[PDB]
C-alpha cells in the first residue's frame, strides 16, 4: 500500500516548493527544500512504476525529509517534512 | 487555484507509470513515459509558482491529449489530465 | 545523436552554468535562483528527450528555449555570482533548442 | 570534487537513453532499469553541481541503481546493452569514490 506515503511525498512537495519560493539566514532551508522536494518526486515515481529501489529511494526521502524538517523548523514545511519521513521509513522497512 | 490540476497530473502519472510497466505497444510505452514525465513537471510548475505555469500546462495537455489517443485506464487518467491542463493553461 | 549532439552540449553546459549560479547566489538574487533552478531542470528535460527520441523532443526544445531565454534575462541583470556566465549559457542554449524545435 | 563522475553520469544518462530507444524499436528489465539509471543519473549531476547536501547519499544510490543496470543490460547483446553495461559500471565505480 503507497497510496498514503504518495500523498505524504506530494504534500511535502508543495510545502517545500512552497517554502522555497517564500524564503526567497535562509540559506540552508533554501537548499533543503529544493533537495527535499526533488527527492519526494523520486520517491513517488519509484512507488508508481513499483522499482526494485522503491524502499532504497524512500528511506533516502526520510532522511533528507527529516534534515529538512529540522532546518525549515517554515513551521508548516517541518510538519509535511516530519510526516513525510515516517511515511518513507514505514515504506522502506 | 491549482489543487484539482496537480491531481489530475498525480492520477495521470500513476496511470501512465502503471500502463509503462504493464506493457512492458511500442508507442504506448514511450508516450507513457514522456507523458508521466510532463506531469510530474507541470505539478512542479504549479507548486513552485512558475512564471511558465501555463506553457507547461499547455504542453502536459498535448502530451496527455495524444498518451489517450494511443493508449486508448491510463487513456481516461489523460484525457482528465488534459482538461484540467488547458483550463490551467487558458 | 547526428542531429541532436550540439544542443544535447548546450544544454549540458547550460544545466552546469545554472546550477553553478543557484549555488554562488545562495552563499536581489531571488529571481535567478528560482529560474537557475527551472532552466537546469527544464534542459536536463531536454537532453532526455533528444536522447530517447521522444514524440514530443521539438515541443520540449521549444519550451526549454523560452525557459534558456527568461533565465539569461534575468541573471544577464547581475554582475557577479557567475551570473554573466549563466546568462551566456543560457542564450546559447536557447538558439540551439530553437533549431531542434523547427 | 566532481568533474569525473558528473562525466560519468552524463555518460551513462546518454548510454541508458540510447539502450532504452534502441531495446523498443527479452528486453522489459533493460528498459525499465535503463529508465531509472537516466533519471537518478540526472539527479546526481544536479546534486554534486549544486553542492546539494544530500550528495554524497544520491551519489551512493546512483550507484546502486547503475549497478543493476549494468547487471540487466550485461546479459544482452544488441541495442547498445553491452555499451550500457559498461557505461553504467564505470558511473557506479566512480559513485561510490564520491559517496565515501
Amino acid at each position: 500500500y503507497s497510496e498514503a506515503c504518495i500523498e505524504a511525498c506530494i504534500d511535502c512537495m508543495k510545502a517545500c516548493n512552497h517554502c522555497f519560493t517564500k524564503c526567497l539566514h535562509l540559506s540552508g532551508c533554501i537548499r533543503l527544500d529544493r533537495e527535499c522536494a526533488d527527492i519526494c518526486a523520486l520517491a513517488v515515481k519509484a512507488m508508481q512504476t513499483d522499482s526494485p529501489f522503491m524502499k532504497e529511494i524512500c528511506a533516502l526521502c526520510a532522511d533528507i525529509c527529516e534534515a529538512c524538517g529540522t532546518e525549515c523548523g517554515c513551521q508548516a514545511c517541518a510538519k509535511a517534512c516530519f510526516t513525510c519521513a515516517e511515511q518513507c521509513r514505514s515504506m522502506a522497512a
